[PDB]
């Protein structure tokens, strides 16, 4: 609703992002072909999603800055930093689809899967990352929060990259070992790989832009947001298998990639020793027959019902945390982000 | 010689790099497996090269800072920033071997080619990049050049990444078009993909650490260093085909990858219309028969002799530039880096 009114002005700002990014270096006509590839990469990989993360920067900025201090220019910056978060997203997703061997994303073929692209996607991805820091300098170089943002984004990338490492160490291909799929392992992985960049990053960027740079205040917002992140990854693992592809925009790969999913951790807990053997025998394989066998065990142990219940208990718990931790920040900040991910299907 | 005395103290500092990187996050035992993968990635990909780039930071630091201002701590920082350059190197090389489909590097199998690694190399690479900025913060956070270095490294990455894009746009696989292999195209590609990070990055880092942050002074050092970079990439294209693998540490792939090499640009210039057809018919293919056919045309148009002559005329020209541009900086700074790449075989 608040995200709804802000969407239009955000998405439209994307022309300028691409304009400023493909001009400030176009006084060097030599790299023009590269700059054209940039425009192409940007419009394929930063466009077509829900923009939850970038909108959070924008939405939270308004609720934190006093209306007098929301000038045309100060807002411009808010939309740019919001798109910077969206580019971190694009950067990670491009690489991740390669590493996960994904077939679609946001309802189209993955960038590396487009003919003519392939493993060049790698350099495209690193470029998307570089653009974050180009924009920060072009728009915020003179701001007092400028170094805070630079360090926040880098720190955040390091974290989700430590997250990815954990994710991949836990899911060797051809190497099934249900034993390693524990609750602690799951909790660590999602906290690092999703929670920081998807939830702490946007709100904190908006905080720093609003002057709120206090260490306790960030620690407190972080307490709320790492919890929402963990809920958000669990919902994502569920959708991976049980969500509709025409809605999520992607084809799930968690069982095939031998991933430490939430479903798999929940299965191994409710598993009778004979179901354990089914799972131990059908997980992390490309065979469709064997993947359905796994999905059938999940439906048999009623994981879809367990997940729905978790969603409820989780949502009430985030709410408690917001009650305990939101001040001195407007509870509408976290409430808005929480409403946007509650009962999502994409 | 100057690089020789500094080598030992540099390489040994690498234990501490790995120590500080794998401890400051090890107060979080949850990511310990990731931190262990880090140590592994670092010791495979940041070790085994000539350390020209990192040593340049160190060597140039001493010749720019007054001996009184070279304390234990100030030196420590110099070795760290030197290794930060070495990690940018590792970051780019890891990704590049994947994109170029390389088989070896520094005399061992490429990281992505090690069994168990593969396209996970991608996340390993992004991690190496992240470590640069972790170290900058751990060692230089309080220095007055701290933001200068952060911006220099990012700027440098953006550049070599624009360089890579150019490199890859010019060499589509299965898409031979000798027409695009021009001198201007070559000059742009190498300036962006090599010159900035390999030559300007290290010297400028050492300058900023020494207080020399003036814009004209950097512009002037850059004039020298982008020239040495271009010589350095040309030497690299030559070694790619004509150098000994037991020395370079890598197997060349430029003809197969359909690359805009120096040799190929020089060939197309000296090519009789019938040699042009040979080339047009054997370039950018995996067939060994066809790759030798190409190498034979190069030896026939005497490219190895042309290259030797270029090396001489080039070296004299850099020297002129050093004469014109080195001041107020010690000419020994550039002379040392120039001696280290003159007549190199690896
Ligand atoms: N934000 C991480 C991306 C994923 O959610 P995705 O389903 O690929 O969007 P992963 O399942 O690999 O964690
Ligand atoms: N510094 C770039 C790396 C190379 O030189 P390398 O031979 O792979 O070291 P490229 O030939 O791809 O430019
Ligand atoms: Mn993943
Ligand atoms: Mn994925
Ligand atoms: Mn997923
Ligand atoms: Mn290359
Ligand atoms: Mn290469
Ligand atoms: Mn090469």
């Amino acid at each position: 609703d608040v995200y709804a009114q802000e969407k239009q002005d955000f998405v439209q700002h994307f022309s300028q992002i691409v304009r400023v990014l493909t001009e400030d270096e176009m006084g060097h006509p030599e790299i023009g072909d590269a700059i054209a590839r940039l425009k192409e990469v940007l419009e394929y990989n930063a466009i077509g999603g829900k923009y939850n993360r970038g909108l959070t920067v924008v939405v939270a900025f308004r609720e934190l800055v006093e209306p007098r201090k929301q000038d045309a220019d100060s807002l411009q910056r808010a939309w740019t930093v919001g798109w910077c978060v969206e580019l971190l997203q694009a950067f990670f997703l491009v690489a991740d689809d390669i590493m996960d061997s994904s077939l679609t994303r946001r309802g189209q073929i993955c960038w590396y899967q487009k003919p003519g692209v392939g493993l060049d996607a790698i350099n495209d991805a690193n470029l998307l990352e570089a653009c974050i820091y180009r924009l920060l300098k072009l728009y915020c170089r003179e701001q007092p929060y400028y170094l805070n943002l630079i360090e926040l984004f880098l720190q955040s990338s390091y974290q989700t990259e430590i997250g990815q490492t954990l994710d991949l160490l836990t899911a060797p291909q051809g190497n099934v070992d249900l034993v390693r799929f524990t609750e602690k392992r799951y909790k660590s992985i999602v906290k690092y790989k999703t929670a920081f960049y998807s939830f702490y990053l946007p709100i904190a960027a908006a905080m720093y832009m609003a002057g709120i740079d206090g260490e306790k205040e960030h620690a407190n917002a972080k307490k709320i947001l790492l919890e929402m992140g963990e809920f958000f990854q669990i919902q994502d693992d569920y959708l991976d298998l049980f969500g509709d592809p025409s809605v999520t925009g992607k084809i799930g790969t968690d069982i095939q990639d031998n991933k430490c999913s939430w479903l798999v951790v929940q299965c191994l807990q409710r598993a009778t020793p004979e179901q354990y053997q089914i799972l131990k025998e059908n997980y992390g394989q490309k065979e469709a027959e064997k993947v359905a066998r796994v999905k059938a065990l999940y439906e048999e142990l009623d994981l879809p019902a367990v997940f729905l219940q978790y969603e409820e208990d989780s949502y009430s718990h985030i709410m408690a945390l917001i009650e305990q931790y939101a001040a001195p920040l407007p509870p509408a900040v976290f409430l808005g982000l929480a409403r946007k991910i509650y009962k999502r299907r994409k």
